[PDB]
């Protein structure tokens, strides 16, 4: 940075705080990662002086053509990532995204049917204290006690006895395949509408390593953040008799102007999602939360469905005595940053929880591998065994350190 | 830039096209502005990897220690700025700023009170296209249709017939100062909500060039681009009474993650705002209005409310049998940014409107003074007054290039 250090010292040394944090630290929220450079710059752009309501060569206000450029090659490589008819950049987050969708499809107090949020659901599908829950009626389906996989007869339950206008598939917390196919066919069966928030697993739909929801989903929503690994944003797919209406609801409906510059980091981040290396990047996200679970296991962690099929995986910690506040302290005391997290049928509320939600996307995209994962989950099972062992914990710290460098 | 050029030519490509698009046109659409190179940094940092729900101090995530001091740095610095008892700063525009009061204080179906939209209201002010008009119940009140004022008696008037939870104020196309003293005793008198929609004024109300709204209303809602110049986002300011439900109502209600990197940039722009040269650039905006106001009546033009107490003017096309539509079209071949913006009672659609909206936030930032105004003024009588003429055309197109140098 040139201009900043000089013009906001205190700002200045926040961000170099963080900067040296991100590096410092294990990073396994499995919602985070670090976006390129050249993201970073596109955010950094002159693009944030323009003011572009409407949409390509449908703008509002004149001087936009090149701003247009900008937002229809994010469009155009969104298109070609998911196979999606029709693409909407301009949400400014996934929760936009969603508020977008429901704007478009329902109307206030109508039904919806959600993933139970303590079963791995997103806030914004149906929260009480969140917009969706306030503004619609959402029921939720829930996994089974056991297998914790999704019970697609009790989405279909669910979905029969109550009649929702929409169905909404996709999670925050789920380590398991989602299987779209089902979904799709028991919204027809009800004549519902099907959403898809893919926010998590979007890099691993784009790099072919989980079921793609666009064929099967009237609507699919995502961030840009998150495995796909762009700027933070939100943005949505659909088919093209949708495309309209939701950009229609997008603006004028619930946006005003949108972030070009983000745009533009949206289209840098989609550019490199096309390329051969997004592939290989993403396959070892999947291969090191498979090592990272094995090797928890072989720690006598239990897991959540048992392991994973995709970036993420939850620890179930009752064997351990343990809650997941606990294990986020602990953890945050020798530098691995996770979140507790409930776990389906959890005997905590949401505030304490029985579990942790660990990701692999953040720290794949520093270069660890296989023999990383097998050290992260040696020093969980070190600290987590010896919470009261400030040598133990000093050890941890050594360790952590170790792998950061 | 460094890494973006080598990583995306194409996007690198239309990036640099709109930076010489900014240099090269002159922009006066009122909403516009050049933001500092060291805003510009921040939003181009490395905060945009962390994940921070919540607020500093009670954030759902780790981590956070150095976003909360960057988050903490921008609500203290608005507070510094506009007096208020509390600040958040995590809307991610205008829109979701008041989006989120309007989701604190009503119920969906209560009637609100704006600002007429062909008058002056802005879209989130009650448009049966926008959130506002679908989800509440808006009444409008009026402008005089002589003097262009906002007819208080109106506002009473319209206020204890519908009986309104929330009246709203402020406008993005009303060129004299509002009177939210008086907006307040309407308020009271009704039992009404006072909201105050400051952000095409905001930078004036910071350099005190327009009265406070902080004082009289409840709720007040800006943008931190437009005249208070600083990256595209929303925040609300309010009494320390409402602080809580407006915190909650942003999140978990409307929204899921901030933007920490627009958040570091919000600080920064406080932070240049709160210096005395910020104050010296606000008063020379309203004296480049006022320049230029008189200076196109000088060319024979009318302005509605026949003048400008702000940032901005409206000209009234009608004696020169022209619309706004048309007026736009022309202007930009030569090189001048308006927008077509629809005057009081206007006979045409806001698709064609009668009239051009223009203001000197942005033409002020890159050094543009009186001189320039009486230039700006004499190009704008000489487009308009030989629309048929390329001969004309093109000697405006060659002055505007001489301002631009
Ligand atoms: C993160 C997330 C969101 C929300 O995105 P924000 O940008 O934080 O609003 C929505 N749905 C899912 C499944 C998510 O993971
Ligand atoms: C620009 C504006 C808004 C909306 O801000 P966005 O960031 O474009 O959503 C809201 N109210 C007024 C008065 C405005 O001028």
């Amino acid at each position: 940075m040139k201009y900043l250090p000089q013009q906001d010292p205190q700002v200045f040394a926040a961000i170099e705080q963080e900067r040296k944090r991100q590096h410092a630290k294990i990073e396994l929220i499995a919602s985070e990662n670090f976006v390129s450079r050249a993201v970073m710059e596109a955010q950094g752009s002159v693009l944030t002086n323009k003011f572009a309501e409407g949409y390509p060569g449908r703008r509002y206000y004149g001087g936009c053509e090149y701003v247009d450029i900008v937002e229809e090659l994010a469009r155009e490589r969104a298109k070609q990532l998911f196979g999606a008819e029709h693409a909407n950049v301009q949400p400014h987050s996934g929760a936009q995204a969603n508020m977008a969708v429901y704007f478009t499809v329902l109307e206030h107090g109508d039904t919806v049917l959600g993933m139970n949020l303590s079963h791995g659901g997103h806030l914004t599908h149906g929260s009480p204290v969140n917009f969706s829950g306030v503004q619609y009626n959402f029921v939720a389906y829930g996994v089974d006690p056991e297998t914790h996989v999704i019970d697609y007869d009790d989405v279909r339950e669910k979905a029969r006895l109550h009649r929702p206008k929409l169905i909404v598939a996709a999670a925050s917390a789920y380590p398991r395949i989602i299987d779209f196919a089902k979904f799709r066919e028991i919204a027809d069966e009800v004549g519902a509408y099907l959403m898809v928030d893919m926010a998590h697993i979007a890099g691993l739909v784009a790099a072919g390593l989980h079921p793609n929801p666009v064929p099967y989903a009237h609507f699919v929503t995502t961030t840009t953040h998150k495995t796909l690994r762009g700027p933070r944003g939100g943005m949505i797919l659909c088919q093209e008799q949708f495309a309209k209406q939701i950009d229609k609801a997008i603006f004028p409906g619930i946006q005003g102007g949108p972030l070009m510059h983000v745009i533009a980091a949206k289209a840098v981040a989609f550019g490199e999602a096309l390329q051969d290396d997004f592939k290989a990047y993403a396959k070892r996200v999947v291969d090191n939360a498979k090592r990272l679970a094995s090797a928890l296991q072989n720690e006598g962690f239990t897991l959540v469905s048992g392991g994973t099929d995709n970036h993420l995986l939850l620890v179930d910690l009752r064997p351990q005595q343990l809650t997941g506040k606990t294990a986020e302290k602990v953890l945050d005391e020798v530098g691995i940053t996770v979140n507790k997290n409930t776990i389906p049928y959890d005997p905590e509320s949401p505030f304490v929880t029985s579990g942790i939600r660990i990701g692999t996307a953040a720290v794949t995209t520093r270069g660890f591998g296989l023999e990383e994962m097998d050290e992260i989950a040696a020093i969980i099972g070190l600290v987590l065994k010896n919470v009261g062992s400030e040598q133990a914990l000093e050890e941890a710290r050594q360790r952590v350190a170790a792998l950061t460098d």
